[PDB]
DNA sequence: ATTAATTTCTTGACCTTCCCCTTGCTGGAAGGTTTATAATGGGAGCTGTCACGGATGC
């Protein structure tokens, strides 16, 4: 919770590249939430990165699957 | 009130597609998963809309 509460800063910082006409700015930082919470348990620290970077990765894989799977009434899939 | 040559009915005997499938790939479509330097308070009307009630605060 300290984890994900920390790094919203991160997710409203990310979505500025991704405020096309498609969804609302809410969608789009709740699915980067749960990007980071996956992010969370995928982290392994022990390499001696940082949380922001690679959480990067995650999150904007969380907002393409959110402009795939959404923002369109015909529903065109991710690839 | 009779039946013998035509004219229909019925029954095997044949004739097509529909669809699944044959080995061997070959390509396309739908769904889920990582990527590991550094990325930490975002963004957008529009008012030049005017005159009523219904609820809030002295």
């Amino acid at each position: 919770k300290e984890m994900v509460e920390a790094n919203l800063r991160l997710v409203i910082s990310i979505a500025k590249k991704y405020t096309n006409r498609g969804l609302q700015f809410l969608d789009l930082i709740q699915e980067g939430n749960i990007g980071l919470m996956k992010a969370v348990d995928k982290f392994e620290y022990r390499r001696g990165y940082k949380f922001s970077t690679y959480a990067t990765w995650w999150i904007r894989q969380a907002i393409t699957r959110s402009i795939a799977d959404q923002a369109r009434t015909i529903r065109i899939p991710v690839h």
